[PDB]
């Protein structure tokens, strides 16, 4: 990554073989699940491009979500040629040149750029860029080991009504909609799948009753 | 997290790996704990918010917990809201604006704005305004996930008088409810609730009794 | 705890993750044992008093024995406060104010004052004057729950000589006595409560032999 | 390894115990398939040809690997000769006179002397040098170790999709070719080869599509 | 324990975390073996009496060899006494006070004397005294901890005769006396109680013959 | 061990626990195979004698070689003495003695005689030939925790020609004699005890064959 320090001290350093170690230990263990997302956002802080691309370079198997994501990356590195040509001209020794999308993706990242990148006022936030990509490729991933439809999601008479709850909104993080729509699915589906007495129970409280209201009343009284 | 080195002289950095499994592992293993909101003070002592938020989100599972968690954020925000309204006139070159409620929760804010308050004069602590709400969502959290009235709390005729005073004081720590009552539910309940026998045992002892007296009386059933 | 750095710079820092982690493991996991209060001292020294108490408090299980332990720590307030009160009137600023029983145990703290007390010069040992109280508490805790009365152990038929001393000296770190009541009970108790055929032989050897003779002579027996 | 201090001032520290075992388990939960590059990589950020000698003499088991691998780098020294026969005449002790492949890859050379080579200025830089014929061999094992030709592998009457996908794309990535080439194998074979079901859902879906549109069409048998 | 940091700068610090929770692990899980002396040795390096005594007292289970560690302590400490007595009259602040046996011990552990006696020039090296004190307890302690009779020890006829030497070897560990007493009972024993076939073997190797030819020879015997 | 900083300071360390318990736990689970030099190696760079002599100590088990070592060092120490005879008279002041095997073996040097070694000039290397030393009598015990004789090892009618490379290559490794005699034995020996199907193909491919031209030849059977 890239660490500062105090009294303005910006070193690059190496990646900690126990960060390293921590990332591809959650795949093995737990795969995609909801939790890696955010883990990977936590972990790459201060990253520089080709070291958050070692590091999905170092995933064992699950190789069609890793071919899914190097896509997605793809995708929106022709975005950025796009929107942001860039464009001829020789510079003087000391200054940057803008990046390229697949410079941003890692290609052709001689570890001097991506350094010069960040210390250059303001900073050439490739880094950032690359990692919201990555990001977006996470997502599709996750929906894609989240299996089940949102409209199978029930209740049976054995669980409790907390855990039907837990099911439902684990769903929902790894199955995005418009806000609304998710709303929705809030005030529309969770009552509806819930077993007919739990039912009853929550609609006695309204249609727009909180989720503080649900868990304090259906707890067994 | 934040760092205060030498001199009082202070850096955001990276999380350490450690750190993050660490936090990880106890909601994995112990769900929304008692024991949990003391961990959670310890683990975010000098914090952006943003980071703290990436901390309630890197926990999966428990999604009903979880998502009551956020509602009940999402209602103290709105509190800080009502309380301090933001001004949306200008402010005076280098002279840092008031935080407003999405900002404290870090769903309308960047990095640098929480840094900037942190850093300002006054360095308004929006790090620690966020756990304060975030420590309250669990409490109530807390009180959910026991399921046990202290006020049907009772020693058995076999149950020895240690096991009912462990279950007495571990309900205590989860009744979300003023200290002052906690204190007349240790003088009132304790007793009144024990075996027959040893009930007897501690009405002779009376008002005032260390807990260290009402063991060594009471050894045994 | 508190850090100092070569030339003096001495900042508070951070409670590390993986102290606190093995003290939380040693108490859930191996209760009161004798080794408890000296891995305790070991672990909390350099520390602020609010972080001390965090230590404390992260610790969960063991509920009774754990309020008599804050039971005990308000007994030592009481007399720190009936020992130094408050100086009364106006407090003139930069020295901090002497500390009352409560603000010590951290209920009332803040951060600055707890840097201020080390920080000057004489300093006010305030993480230190806690810790004492507390593991004046965990001696009591460990009497408590070391229930054998010692004057009482005595050998089965089928043991060896060595099962008996290892309870026998362990029984005594956990009983209250001076050292001159040790010694007492190490040439009064331990050979006449020794199994027949071991006994015997002690006596043969005499009573000025150590238990290093002693262990020699009872090498099967 | 090196580390790089404050101001540029490069110390050699000793392998640390954590790092090298953690490329021991990595050789022993996956042996050498295509994880193993990347994992290398990262571990060698800062490694010394000392270093790497001793990461290969360490691993136990996979003996005709780790001895193709040294004549692989002996292939790579002889490289090195033919490119850069070092000059006649005399250079005095100190001066860094250039190396040959023997001195490079470090039997024939002290800690030393392969110190002063990298961190001298201008280099000579023997610790990426040595690495990149490490990285070179390492992909000839990787491709000696896949056992499963990609023209083979067929999609079964009942394999799920997902789980083909994997197997090709772990294949490819074990065998890799130009990317040209390696973009036809995954427009060609990858189709062709899916089971005749789900081909001819991909024929409807487009004229070869990406990855994340084929693994939404193919979700059954 | 005091640690010197680069340019032979002396600071004193907490005994490490970890250090000290390997010291607790080693006497868990390997009571006393022959590999305690060694490993306390080497964890310790650097301490004071204070920390020395803080090792000691965290030892839990086997309580009886660790009240003869004490006793031996005591008795060391007297042994000190009876050499060196203390003279009467004061000292200047800047010199260093001759330190009775307990004071050595650690039963007045003032850190204060105990850092001046290592840092002053010269010095005194208490700690290391205490800890010639302690090996010599942890001594007999092993020897205690060793009941098979050595001279009972025989190769099995099912046993390969190496592991035999092994058993007999590290008895001699656990067991030593003078070097003359060790070397004979290393001749004459080891080829006595041998299997039949391989005895016959050693004395054709000689007399005198090297346990490196005795375990050449006994391969397939 | 002598960590030798920025900048050349020399700063004599305590051992590290952490390498310490990787040292030992390697041994005790692994014993002695061809992994043993080279991790030693990894874990006692700059190394004294004198913490040389506590790495071996501290390790237990396996006791026969343990001695066997002991007296290979003690032999090499006699050589040196040969070479080396002890001098008499006074030396120059900061131009320390030449070493005997003695303080070479650690017993008779102290902290102070070793540092000695390390720090003046020109410096003697006593760890270094120390660990030479131990390497020595290390590669003596491999070949005796060897089973197998090279000139065995055959691969079977059914067995796999991969599974008899790597048996050839790791007994081989475990073989005392030159490099240079490895080399022939690999030439020689492995083609000839492979498999009449194997052999046939290995002698296609003639006098000078690459183990990964002779691997991919066998890939079929």
């Amino acid at each position: 990554p890239i660490v500062q320090n105090l009294q303005g001290q910006m070193v690059h350093q190496a990646i900690s073989p126990r960060t390293l170690n921590a990332w591809v230990k959650v795949v093995e263990e737990k795969a995609f699940s909801p939790e890696v997302i955010p883990m990977f956002s936590a972990l790459s802080e201060g990253a520089t491009p080709q070291d958050l691309n070692t590091m999905l370079n170092t995933v064992g198997g699950h190789q069609a979500a890793m071919q899914m994501l190097k896509e997605t990356i793809n995708e929106e590195a022709a975005e950025w040629d796009r929107l942001h040509p860039v464009h001829a001209g020789p510079i003087a020794p000391g200054q940057m040149r803008e990046p390229r999308g697949s410079d941003i993706a890692g290609t052709t990242s001689t570890l001097q750029e991506q350094i010069g990148w960040m210390t250059h006022n303001p900073p050439i936030p490739v880094g950032e860029i690359y990692k919201r990509w990555i990001i977006l490729g996470l997502n599709k991933i996750v929906r894609m080991y989240s299996p089940t439809s949102i409209l199978d999601i029930r209740q049976g008479p054995k669980e409790p009504f907390r855990d039907y709850v837990d099911r439902f909104y684990k769903t929902l993080r790894a199955e995005q909609a418009s806000q609304e729509v998710k709303n929705w699915m809030t005030e529309t589906l969770l009552v509806q799948n819930a077993n007919p007495d739990c039912k009853t129970i929550l609609k006695a409280l309204g249609p727009g009753a909180t989720l503080e209201e649900m868990m304090t009343a259906c707890q067994g009284v």
